[PDB]
């Protein structure tokens, strides 16, 4: 069966058949849509039927679908799994996996990128040391001086589900937040518990407003160790605007990389529980999300007590306009010290001419409206106007509990 | 089965049970979801009837007594003997509400209850139409305090003796393509201002001409009617800082008046309806006059503020969108129009919500549609999830009538 999306700015329709190759459940029915709700061990039994639609997928793409080539890998499988209980995947089909987990990531703006994506293969990796390395390595790598590279680290796969590697920060950089005895938060208010977990484990917090929080690594189902991020690692940017003078003086800045570290990569029915991985900011995830919600820095007060604004009533849209102003201070910052960074007219748009090229040559992309559509301007976006189909197709990017709350301690 | 809707900015979260009467199916299915599209006999008339019924007795705590049997009863036979069945004007005040509070594409819900309800069930002719549209719109203008109404013209029958209002809103802008290639006055309302030129209509050729309504009654063909000039309530838009913004000519009207949509109650149609309240600022200011397809002013306002607009990260696209919408609402609120800011409304929204969990199982909502077209994040329906389902009666989609009529 063929779906068709339409931009009712541009009146295009497409046609989408990829959808057919969808397995995973949306969370809807056709009686509820569950659109906007944020979060909606296997057996030899489940495992090879996965390991095989990934490799028949793997090879179409190299166009060597029923090669000799192809049945062997198949047949080598197949005996890995029954003999061992699992298998391990070639280098050249690990980089595919990572490289379709991004591309099938529905609510992923920044697509267009897809193909070029570093992967590091940590799978031989053992201790939590082990993973700082890596994790290092990747930080300077990704970063590069500010002109930054997507790149993905890949730690060992789940085997039993009792020896899991787990990066416990959800990004690789991010500030600490710590909750006052009056009730008020200093820094993030988005990390409180987990900087809490990682005073616990040992860490001499600063106790500033942006302190880069101490990596917390598990590996082999260990419990977790401390490392910090050498601080000439992370790239920083001070936020200024290009108007208001005054605005370097709310003290604000942002790291250069963001990084996530606590999603779960499934690749031919494998699990890779630690896989983080880095682009570059849209500049509303920053300075709409990290310094406008409530429940973060929650600068909008400020910035238009600054700016003179009329704040008695909303209807003097106040908060819109001190909004605008905050995002070209980020967008202004990280251009002048030549940190990258797109902003969200130029993403959307590269995710449209992205998202048509997929309909063309792939039979469809799935995209999440909900997520896509930036926090601010909505519908002067072009996205706003463009019609989506979401589902899940593999390899993917899943959601996983923190590690905290399943975490067997050892002691 | 019993669902859990997680606010992410407060913490709160509500259990939905409403959605476990949901009544007709939504597009979505295990596989795809749908939430983004826009468009996604005597057997069947009694369980609809009977299934409504039971809600209204429900909802007067009659539930099970000898009235509400009677009434099945009589509803019954009605639909035995004649095929359809006539609403009670209870019911059918009751009926219309209910189409509102459903309404999960609606933000402005916190109002269903305040509805004012014509029956114009008794209408006959086109003429007749436009006298009950004339009245309706009159009423709930009132000199810009503005009022919340419906108007419900007769029933579907066979369905070859419809009534329609071919105006998707009783108010609208006319459309006319230009030898000079570009388009004049509002580009979304083309198709239907030829229509009305073809059918007689004098246009004046002008950027802000208010349409003709175009009225059909009992399945004949639709006629032409000018409404009074002085019943269509218009603001000049100015903004309160940019003397230079009267200069470019901008007005809206104030009163927003849905006329396109089938009104289904226990399971009769009411395929003119027509329906008002009163505007929140963004549907004006953000998609009538920044749209690309629409007024699509932004170029013009950002080249009179003088901003950078040699590339995108300036954010001068933005920039301008906040001014032109500071300027509608204060404009409205210059000429004590009655208008809403998107704050304010999802504000209201919030709490309507939290009245419809505690007091009905839920409340179906469709985030797409609710959060506003611009700066999302910052009020607080963004962060608060939404289960959508639908649920009768109902306002429902219909295909423009041209292309379905017979002439
Ligand atoms: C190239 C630079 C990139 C840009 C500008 C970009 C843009 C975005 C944005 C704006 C979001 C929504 C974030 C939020 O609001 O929380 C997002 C989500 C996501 N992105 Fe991309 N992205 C980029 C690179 C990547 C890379 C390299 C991957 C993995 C290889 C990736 C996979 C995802 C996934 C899995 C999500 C959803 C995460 C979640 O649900 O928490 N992105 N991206
Ligand atoms: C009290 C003033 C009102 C406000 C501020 C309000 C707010 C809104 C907004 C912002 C939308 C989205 C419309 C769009 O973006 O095109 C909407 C849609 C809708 N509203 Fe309300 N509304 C109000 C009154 C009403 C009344 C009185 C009814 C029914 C009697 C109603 C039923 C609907 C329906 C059926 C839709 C969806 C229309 C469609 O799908 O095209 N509204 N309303
Ligand atoms: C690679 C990459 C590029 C880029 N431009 N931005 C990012 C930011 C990703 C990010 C940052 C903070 C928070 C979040 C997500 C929410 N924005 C975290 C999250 C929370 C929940 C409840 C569910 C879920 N699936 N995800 C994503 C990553
Ligand atoms: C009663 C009322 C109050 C208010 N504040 N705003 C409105 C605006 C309603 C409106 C105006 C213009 C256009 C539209 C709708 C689009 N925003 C028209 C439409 C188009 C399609 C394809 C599907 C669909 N369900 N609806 C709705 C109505
Ligand atoms: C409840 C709602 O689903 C939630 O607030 C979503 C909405 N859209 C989003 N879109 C992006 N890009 N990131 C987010 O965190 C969210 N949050
Ligand atoms: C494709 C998408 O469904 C479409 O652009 C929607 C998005 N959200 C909307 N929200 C409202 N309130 N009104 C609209 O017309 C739309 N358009
Ligand atoms: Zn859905």
């Amino acid at each position: 069966r063929f779906l068709k999306v339409k931009n009712w700015e541009t009146d295009v329709v497409l046609t989408d058949t990829l959808h057919l190759k969808s397995t995973l459940e949306t969370g809807c029915t056709e009686h509820i849509c569950m659109g906007s709700i944020m979060l909606p061990v296997r057996t030899k039994d489940q495992l090879f039927p996965l390991a095989k639609e990934f490799l028949d997928q793997y090879y179409s793409s190299i166009k060597r679908f029923g090669s000799k080539a192809h049945m062997d890998r198949l047949e080598e499988v197949n005996k890995e799994i029954e003999s061992t209980s699992t298998y391990q995947l070639k280098d050249t089909e690990l980089i595919y996996g990572a490289k379709h987990a991004w591309r099938n990531a529905s609510r992923c703006v920044g697509r267009i990128q897809w193909s070029k994506l570093q992967v590091f293969d940590a799978r031989d990796c053992t201790t939590a040391h082990g993973m700082f390395n890596y994790i290092c390595n990747h930080v300077k790598y990704a970063t590069n001086k500010g002109n930054l590279r997507s790149a993905i680290t890949i730690f060992p796969q789940r085997t039993d589900g009792k020896h899991d590697f787990r990066v416990w920060n959800s990004q690789l950089i991010r500030y600490a937040g710590y909750k006052q005895p009056d009730g008020s938060t200093l820094g993030d208010p988005a990390n409180v518990q987990f900087t809490e977990i990682c005073i616990q484990q040992g860490w001499k917090a600063p106790r500033g407003r942006f302190d880069v929080l101490p990596l917390l690594l598990q590996a082999n189902g260990n419990d977790p160790e401390l490392f910090q991020i050498p601080p000439e690692l992370v790239l920083e940017v001070p936020i200024r605007h290009p108007k208001f003078d005054w605005f370097k003086d709310l003290g604000l800045k942002w790291y250069g990389l963001p990084a996530v570290s606590n999603m779960l990569l499934e690749i031919g029915g494998l699990e890779f529980s630690a896989c983080p991985f880095s682009g570059w900011y849209m500049g509303t995830e920053i300075g709409v999300r990290d310094y406008c919600d409530n429940s973060r820095y929650n600068i909008l007060e400020e910035v238009a007590k600054k700016m003179d604004l009329d704040m008695r009533k909303t209807s003097s849209l106040w908060k819109d306009q001190a909004l605008v102003e905050i995002n070209i201070a980020v967008l202004y910052s990280f251009q002048s010290d030549k940190v990258t960074i797109v902003d969200h007219h130029s993403a959307t748009e590269s995710f449209i001419k992205h998202m048509e090229n997929e309909y063309r040559c792939r039979g469809g992309c799935p995209a999440d409206w909900v997520w896509i559509v930036p926090p601010m301007s909505g519908s002067i976006t072009p996205v706003f106007h463009q019609e989506m189909l979401n589902y899940r197709l593999t390899p993917s990017f899943e959601y996983q509990p923190d590690p905290w709350n399943t975490h067997v301690w050892k002691g």
